[PDB]
């Protein structure tokens, strides 16, 4: 059956929270992308590695815009939800737009994806009063 | 007689299919744009060169901002209508927009273009749900 | 009690005055900004660490867009106020957006802030001009 | 007598004309910007240098966008106006936008300018066309 791959938009990042990092590794050239606002740092099952329930794929959308498309796994994709900060956003067949400060990057490295980890990044000193504090 | 210089927009790249990317070099300063999608990569005329059908211009258009301006021999513009993804799109006069990004190199290299060549771009793992699962 | 980060706009920056630069060091990515436009060089107490009024806090808003969070305490928020060109804009809580360009070097340091600083910048020649002459 | 620093627009770039380059340098980080479109290569009278007509001002109008100010004596503004391809457009008092990527570069330099010189940029292959073919 037919599927949309719904748009990750930038509101599944809160500011004041705790968010992991989609780190991407292409040939030499990087990326870092805060991929989502978390409430507790994601372990993957022990010995268990990302390539499993995670696959991802790098394609141009135009002639200096890229775009990432993400395949993600139920037991993934329940992880993710429930951890989570904004109402359950995650889906199976997802996608989210590089602007066009990196998407150069990914054009730069032909779209050949090497590698990539998602890492648990630490919130700030101020983080507590941020998120507490909301306009 | 007077003719346009119709705007290759970005339509012309379709996500989940290959796309043949235009590399320009200047002076050291590089340049890589996805030019269009494709559904088989191109080939030139066994010993032909690009440079019979297909020459290019590196023009300024404000003061951050440059355009790329092309001129299309019918041989190819025939040949890259029928691999192309999107309805025959390529004209004999044709141009595309650089961001800001992109723009800035060709200032830094003055304009000055040394060479350049179209090559075929492959397409990721999930390419192929890309395509066939659009909104 | 619940308090709102208020946004320090860039009207807060009038050209033609001199201004005080926001030096950020994360990890050897550095970020640099126009914090305030002042009319005259602001001078911390002697012995006196910035560290003791101001402190800072880098934190992702989406997927490619940052924002820097700041806590002033009474003495620098005075005394920031009285050296200000636009009327009184400095609050205890604050926050300023980085652009996409700016965003990528806190992203690709992990939100980590080594040390920061307050400097005090100089006007240009037709600076006097600048001020004097408005639309 | 009070004076409006009129800002020098996009527009005073035409495409397929040649160009002279604004070439600034800071401290080691450069800044190389489209200036005016011209119809003929401006030459400064012999031995005379830039700095006696035109003096420049880099300033922040923001938290990343900077302005350059520009002082034009009447030899040079007359000189520029009969080379300019669009309607004399060059005044007195003068201003141009960079774009956030540019900004960057002037903000890390601390706005400190150390030389400038306008040079004159040759056109493309496609120029004599692209003038001549317009929408
Ligand atoms: N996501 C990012 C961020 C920065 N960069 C920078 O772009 C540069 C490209 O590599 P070269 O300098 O070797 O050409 C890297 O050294 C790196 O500093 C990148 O390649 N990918
Ligand atoms: N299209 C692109 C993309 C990146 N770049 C980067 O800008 C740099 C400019 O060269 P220098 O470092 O030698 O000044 C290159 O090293 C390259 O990494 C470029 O010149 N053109
Ligand atoms: N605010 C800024 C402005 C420029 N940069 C540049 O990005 C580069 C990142 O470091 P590497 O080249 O060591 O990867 C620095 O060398 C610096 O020139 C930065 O890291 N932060
Ligand atoms: N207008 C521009 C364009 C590019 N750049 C690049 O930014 C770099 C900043 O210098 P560092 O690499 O020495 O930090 C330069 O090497 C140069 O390649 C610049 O400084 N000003």
């Amino acid at each position: 059956s037919k599927h949309s791959y719904v748009e990750l938009k930038d509101k599944v990042i809160v500011p004041g929270w705790p968010t992991l990092m989609l780190e991407i590794d292409f040939v030499n050239q990087a990326l870092n992308i805060p991929f989502l606002s978390v409430k507790e740092p994601l372990q993957l099952p022990r010995e268990k590695k990302l390539t499993d329930y995670f696959t991802i794929d790098v394609e141009p959308a135009g002639h200096s815009l890229v775009n990432i498309y993400f395949q993600i796994d139920d037991f993934l994709l329940l992880t993710l939800n429930s951890l989570s900060v904004y109402k359950d956003p995650i889906r199976k067949y997802m996608f989210l737009r590089l602007n066009k400060e990196q998407s150069k990057h990914a054009i730069n490295a032909a779209f050949n994806v090497f590698s990539y980890r998602l890492r648990n990044i630490g919130v700030g000193p101020l983080g507590p009063d941020i998120r507490s504090s909301g306009p």
